[PDB]
């Protein structure tokens, strides 16, 4: 899909059970390039399983997911990423004791053109990602010396080395200090303006709604409501089930 | 009259000092927040007070008497009750059975076990006080989050605690649930029970606190009523940032 064009992620009628125990009955949603979409709702009522079904870590019992008109419903996580659907798992045990430059370089060493990249083109790509994420100053830092903010910028660099159309952020706000909220908002804004669509699931409603273009409230394994934040907040059923009366 | 007094808590694991020096006070009827950056000492401080983590240095005293070296169960008999999130009720027993089981450990003032009649009366009074009398025969597994919390409270109140330690009550709960929790805390305040809350959710916690301690770099960075905490320039630089609003 050309640099300025709108990729599409289309999710229809997701369904999942374990013991039945039907955790997701029917969830449909859409995400376009440059759009930030929130996947919210009561803890355990299906937003999380829905989210993981779209990452590809939870296999569908029914439904369909298509990325630019091609189905990916059955592809595992790593193959969806090759097609430009990237998951950010927050963790730095993957970084071990390698430097920031080393971690970004290592992901580019797996890319293909359609052959291997030269050591020179890997070097140039590395520099361009560091400078774009404003972490060039962190290039020689061990992964243990990095803040949560710095770590996330590095994972973004890693993800951008695959040229994704969509990035899935798993509870980025869980347990983080209010000073860190700014950092996250800026990273999301940055993805927006690079024409990458963002799907966020979180428990932190105020933080998530504040940066979303569209949100889906998942209750009782289904979509209770969907809309721009302002419409979501004024929805009577969302207020009765999830938000409460003065939010 | 009741006081919880914590002086100069310290905890090191090898080359890491996770807590250098943390002191705080809680009085009956007061709600106290233990906040600060993730990993920077509030959590270990909290668990040192609960008794899940032994002190390396410092002292904790409850109504005059030291408890630093007492295990969790003995701190509770002296009126210091720990409420973790979703982990305190007997899963399989009914609501009435859960409340009854904690009253079966109590004594009268003479140090004698309670009669079947005093347990009966106390049970009914707690059920009606927490508005869960209608749930009395429900298994604890069949209860919603709201109902489950009220039952944990009943279980805690059946100890006659002077202090309740609430571990991360707001973690992952939806805004409907936040209001319920604030009301339960208000209700403990009014029963002249002191509450020490540690949480990551600053707006929710500060909104119900009489006093808060911000823990950074293993120490107390600042302490005060909420209004003074949020205007404190070090708290703003380190933890809250520029845009944080209450
Ligand atoms: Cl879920
Ligand atoms: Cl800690």
């Amino acid at each position: 899909q050309p640099a300025g064009t709108t990729s599409s992620l289309v999710v229809r009628n997701l369904k999942k059970r374990y013991g039945s125990r039907t955790v997701v009955k029917d969830v449909s949603l859409d995400v376009k390039s440059g759009e930030v979409v929130g996947l919210l709702g009561p803890n355990g009522a299906g937003k999380t399983t829905s989210f993981y079904m779209i990452v590809g870590l939870v296999p569908l019992d029914a439904g369909d997911i298509s990325l630019n008109g091609s189905p990916i419903s059955l592809m595992p996580i790593h193959k969806r990423a090759s097609l430009g659907l990237s998951y950010l798992p927050q963790e730095a045990s993957v970084f071990r004791k390698l430097t920031v430059e080393q971690n970004v370089r290592a992901v580019l060493e797996l890319q293909h053109d359609g052959k291997r990249l030269s050591k020179d083109a890997i070097g140039a790509r590395t520099e361009a990602l560091l400078e774009e994420l404003q972490i060039a100053h962190l290039r020689e830092n061990p992964a243990l010396s990095l803040s949560g903010g710095e770590r996330r910028r590095v994972e973004i660099a890693r993800a951008l080395a695959s040229n994704p159309s969509f990035i899935l952020l798993d509870e980025p706000f869980a347990g983080v200090d209010p000073i860190a909220v700014l950092e996250i908002q800026k990273i999301v804004k940055f993805l927006k303006q690079r024409n990458i669509g963002v799907l966020i699931t979180d428990h932190n409603v105020r933080e998530t709604l504040g940066i979303c273009d569209h949100a889906y409230i998942i209750s009782d394994g289904s979509v209770l409501a969907s809309g721009a934040p302002k419409e979501i907040i004024e929805n009577e059923s969302v207020r009765r089930v999830y938000l409460g009366e003065h939010f």
